[PDB]
């Protein structure tokens, strides 16, 4: 009986075996946009993805991971709110099983069709392991996705998901330009947070961009397609796999725009 998305499983029984699950500074929040405030002292957000060599793409029975080879210093965010250089480890997705849901983060209450997370962690820290247990060892982008046009820089992703349909299938997945999935802008928000799934780890600075990618209906529909339950197993397709909004407590969501 581990962790998941369902009505036995799901985020609110998370606190059982996770009890961080309530605590101070836990992901994601609704970003109410009138009260972020507009900070001056917040620099542009550096994203430098030239480098960046994607690797592989693993179903790991909550997501699929869209992975990279972290061992140099090449797709690496800074600036920004952040303090030092957060090199990129793994992307995935959060979505809905329909349009008008999916998304982790809110915004004025607003729910999107799916957000999407780069996960870097601090290079200061040595490995992704050490730095989950430090307050600034990550740096999540978070990117929300809504249904309309398509994004043609997400169609190698698609194309690939017949292959890792259940829990636990991998595939060879090189050559992915995470460039492809940003948006025009790099206006975003900033908050201290978590991950938001288990193990829930208070270690994660947030930034999370204004401006949200198009996707189309027939993209999306092919992430529903995927399955939690691994190969031979009854079929519960992977929809729903967001934590909703969960208390602010004592923070403050700054915005690097006015
Ligand atoms: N949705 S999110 O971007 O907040 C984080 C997604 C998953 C975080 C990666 C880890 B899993 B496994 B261990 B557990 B703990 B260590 B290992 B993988 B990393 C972190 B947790
Ligand atoms: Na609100
Ligand atoms: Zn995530």
């Amino acid at each position: 009986h581990h962790w998941g998305y369902g009505k036995h499983n799901g985020p609110e029984h998370w606190h059982k075996d996770f009890p961080i699950a309530k605590g101070e500074r836990q992901s994601p929040v609704d970003i109410d946009t009138h009260t972020a405030k507009y900070d001056p002292s917040l620099k542009p957000l550096s994203v430098s993805y030239d480098q960046a060599t994607s690797l592989r793409i693993l179903n790991n029975g909550h997501a699929f991971n869209v992975e990279f080879d972290d061992s140099q210093d090449k797709a690496v965010l800074k600036g920004g709110p952040l303090d030092g250089t957060y090199r990129l480890i793994q992307f995935h997705f959060h979505w809905g099983s329909l349009d008008g849901q999916g998304s982790e983060h809110t915004v004025d209450k607003k729910k999107y069709a799916a957000e999407l997370h780069l996960v870097h962690w601090n290079t200061k820290y040595g490995d992704f392991g050490k730095a989950v247990q430090q307050p600034d060892g990550l740096a999540v982008l978070g990117i929300f996705l809504k249904v309309g046009s398509a994004k043609p820089g997400l169609q190698k992703v698609v194309d690939v998901l017949d292959s890792i349909k259940t829990k636990g299938k991998s595939a060879d997945f090189t050559n992915f330009d995470p460039r492809g999935l940003l948006p025009e802008s790099l206006d975003y928000w900033t908050y201290p947070g978590s991950l938001t799934t288990p193990p829930l780890l208070e270690c994660v600075t947030w930034i999370v961009l204004k401006e949200p990618i198009s996707v189309s209906s027939e993209q999306v529909l092919k992430f529903r397609k995927l399955n939690f339950n691994g190969e031979g197993e009854p079929e519960e397709l992977m929809v729903d796999n967001w934590r909703p909004a969960q208390p602010l407590k004592n923070r403050q969501i700054k915005a690097s725009f006015k």
